[PDB]
């Protein structure tokens, strides 16, 4: 169940007799009230119709009108929210409607609210799929990160949200709500870890977080490998990234065995660069505070595990979090260094700011021992991905078409979308080095793709895919600056489908 | 008395019978010789008039004509200096005249010179105020910094300067000269500390300098706090600046009790960043050698104390020098770090090159314990101040209008001027952070002001002002590159007035 201060219930009772602090109804733009709103209007003797006739609420998506006590209702307030003029909403409009409702309710002193929104239609979504989107939007919309504020906002009075559904849909709605709550809990852990400042959130801290998660979930086993063990394993490019920082690196291994021992596991590999200065290839100063989000890949592995552990899915899951801090220093890796990866391939490190792939490639080699049926790495890897796909769609590459399709489908269902980019063999020659087996960077052309090509050289032994979340893992500026928790919804949906 | 190799005397004798190696007289452009010059001309039987009639000296400000022995004079040489055609000189012209005189005298083998310049008028300045400007310009014009030159210039022969004044003005001239000499001595210490290279002038060195000043002045008490004590005090942003450098930080506390114990002290807070690389937010290489001047704020607190201690002013004075070195390293503060200042306010360090305010804010909190009647911080804080006000006028902000006015008036009298910039409440929102109580930088707009706004959040408990000397503390290039010693003249004049 959701942990962020909200209980979500599903009930099949009549809205017009439900006791609640706020009853929420949808109002169309220039079309008749839906069945639920009409039943409530009838119960009040036409009071809602009479208000709407006065014209303050045009009915555009997300517009609101709040009424107090109406005759013959047990609702203390009635919140009208506009649903536009279309027969069906798209996902974006449904989310906008839900967020407008939540924003209003947050500011009220009501301890609960009941959503009578079952008459809304959303393109391509039945009861379960609508509940997944609605509850995830509501629950994630409650997220707060204020532990470093001396002045904290007043706690919400709102503590309970009831979804009204016809009895024939209530089981699907309940299922969707339960899954959405687990996803939102995972997103909240991901966002917390992403938002923590890098002087607190370093690799050792992430190791202790993993141990704490195992304390909470007896089904989770955790092992944390330090720099001595990494050197024993021959993890040369991983160590090269870490060596310039005072902070020691960590390889965190999470294991959950929800299925029979004969089922091959799915492996999630997360880039956990807790801060990325670029190293000797130093980044510019402007906006470099957002490099604390360079561990959002690893954070999303935490969050996906958190959701899976709550749902107790019948799957075998492994998490590999490759965490290091990338700092300049008198002992840092230099451009031109050549290192031997755990696979034995030598890499010429042309640019020390292309370091995510250097911790990932050793983790991908490590993943071979699990004989996985799928391996997915998640990383804030290339600014080129933002040029290619922006901030709303993650880049996706892989060496197996069926797995890539499974991830695309999961992202569509989750409304946490990705988009495939090709790993054509012609791109690989961009990584040729006169000195070593591989150069760690290509040119300025096709940067997201050549990063995927680099990783692919370590993933040939299994079905593998790669999510570039450089654009989707956080919001850069404004009031809403901070980690997003993506791609936890995509990944959790992928695993939900693999668990059937 | 001035310590840089010059004795300054005031005498009321007739210039035309004074024994001296060089007698200095002013000559107007196209107006009759003044009273003193005319008396000397008469004594020579018209020899000076006869030379001037030949036309080599037009009389423009600072032009010179040097004569040898003239009939009936006891002066071995007579130096004529042009004073222009105006009835009164401005401060700039008076300084230019004085510097031209000094430049000539420096090149002569005369052991002394007598200045018969009492007939010069300077706008808004009586005898005391003219003597303040003249002697300070002369004494500071003798400054030399050559300890790293293997080949040193020949020592000056000039060792004594006599100011001739009418008996009715001689007491005021003597007072002005005494104060100007103390100010020039303080400026020389400030300039020395500013000009020292940063591999010599680090925080520990500045601590030893403070101890040495207490050895020289029994009225001064000094305490030097190291990093352990700073951590005990909770000085988190100060420590964050220092942590990347091998050089430990120092908080230097100077105390002078020249008044009764019931008089609240005045506190000077100086930024002593002995070198500023920018840290992880690294500066460009061009001109970064001038970042050794990033401790000129603290240096000016040294210099102001040096002048006050010589004058034995009846005031209670405290100096707080917050000194650290700002270096990149594997343990340096990272953009995005959040730290807790000694006040308890949390700060998100968006840019590690805005570090002066991070050592200053903890020092401003520390200053509360003295129950001060005024607190002035001095810092080379923002390049934006140079854009706003250039290299000749310091920026001034504060939370108390009377104190700001007192400092402006002192700067006008000293001809070491400042100019107020507003700390309107509307600017404060530029420092909002989604994560912490304060961000350490605003945007690119109003950078000098938002830095002052940041400091103001730590100064609410007392009357406070802030001098941005990024433009006035040093000269960037050319033959005269080096520290200026400003704002020691402004600060010392402020304290002279507070001592009445
Ligand atoms: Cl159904
Ligand atoms: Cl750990
Ligand atoms: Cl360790
Ligand atoms: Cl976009
Ligand atoms: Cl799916
Ligand atoms: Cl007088
Ligand atoms: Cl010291
Ligand atoms: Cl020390
Ligand atoms: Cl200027
Ligand atoms: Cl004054
Ligand atoms: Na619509
Ligand atoms: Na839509
Ligand atoms: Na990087
Ligand atoms: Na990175
Ligand atoms: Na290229
Ligand atoms: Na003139
Ligand atoms: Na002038
Ligand atoms: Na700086
Ligand atoms: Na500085
Ligand atoms: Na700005």
């Amino acid at each position: 169940y959701f942990q962020g201060g909200m209980e979500f219930l599903v009930k099949s009772v009549r809205p017009e007799t439900l006791k609640t602090a706020t009853l929420v109804l949808a109002v169309g733009e220039g079309r008749k009230l839906g069945a639920s709103a009409k039943a409530v209007d009838d119960a009040t003797g036409g009071a809602i119709s009479a208000v709407l006739k006065r014209g303050d609420l045009a009915g555009k998506v997300g517009q609101t009108l709040l009424l107090q006590s109406l005759p013959n209702l047990k609702a203390e307030r009635v919140l009208l929210v506009g649903a536009g003029k279309e027969r069906e909403l798209g996902d974006r409009q449904y989310r906008k409607l839900a967020s407008a409702v939540l924003s209003t309710l947050k500011g009220l002193a009501g301890a609960d609210a009941a959503l009578a929104l079952g008459d809304l239609a959303v393109k391509g979504r039945g009861a379960h799929a609508k509940a997944r989107l609605l509850v995830e939007t509501l629950a994630d919309g409650l997220y707060v990160f204020d532990r470093y504020k001396s002045q904290k906002a007043e706690p919400l009075k709102l503590k309970k949200l009831t979804l009204l559904a016809d009895k024939a849909d209530s089981a699907a709605v309940e299922q969707g709500s339960k899954e959405a709550q687990a996803i939102a809990n995972g997103m909240a852990l991901t966002r917390d870890l992403g938002n923590l400042p890098p002087n607190v959130c370093h690799p050792t801290f992430l190791g202790e977080q993993a141990k704490g998660l195992a304390k909470e979930f007896k089904s989770l086993k955790v092992e944390v490998l330090d720099e001595k063990k990494l050197r024993e394993l021959g993890m040369g490019s991983f160590l090269a990234v870490a060596q310039g920082s005072d902070q020691p690196p960590r390889l965190i291994i999470l294991q959950y065995n929800g299925a029979k021992k004969d089922q091959a596991p799915h492996v999630l590999v997360g880039k956990g660069i807790t801060f990325d200065t670029g190293g000797i290839s130093l980044k510019p100063g402007l906006g470099m505070d957002e490099m604390k989000f360079d561990m959002c890949g690893a954070a999303s592995v935490f969050g996906t595990f958190r959701a899976v552990l709550e749902l107790q899915l019948p799957i075998n899951l492994v998490g590999l979090l490759a965490c290091a801090e990338n700092m300049p220093s008198g002992g840092a890796t230099r451009p031109g260094d050549i290192v031997t990866t755990m696979s034995g391939q030598t890499v010429e490190i042309l640019n020390t700011d292309a370091e995510g792939r250097l911790v990932l490639c050793d983790a991908l080699t490590y993943a071979e021992r699990f004989k996985p049926q799928s391996v997915i790495d998640i990383a804030t890897l290339t600014g080129a991905c933002i040029v290619a796909l922006g901030s709303n769609t993650s880049g996706l590459m892989g060496n197996n078409e069926a797995l890539v399709r499974q991830l695309l489908k999961a992202g569509e269902f989750a409304d946490d979308r990705a988009w495939q980019l090709p790993l054509f063999d012609e791109y690989q020659e961009q990584l040729d080095s006169p000195f070593a087996d591989i150069a760690n960077i290509g040119g300025p052309k096709a940067g997201t793709i050549t990063a995927g090509c680099f990783l692919s050289r370590f993933a040939k032994k299994y079905h593998w895919a790669h999510l570039d979340i450089a654009g989707t893992a956080w919001i850069s500026g404004g009031k809403d600056k901070g980690a997003t928790g993506r791609p936890v919804p995509l990944l959790t949906q992928y695993l939900l489908e693999r668990a059937k």
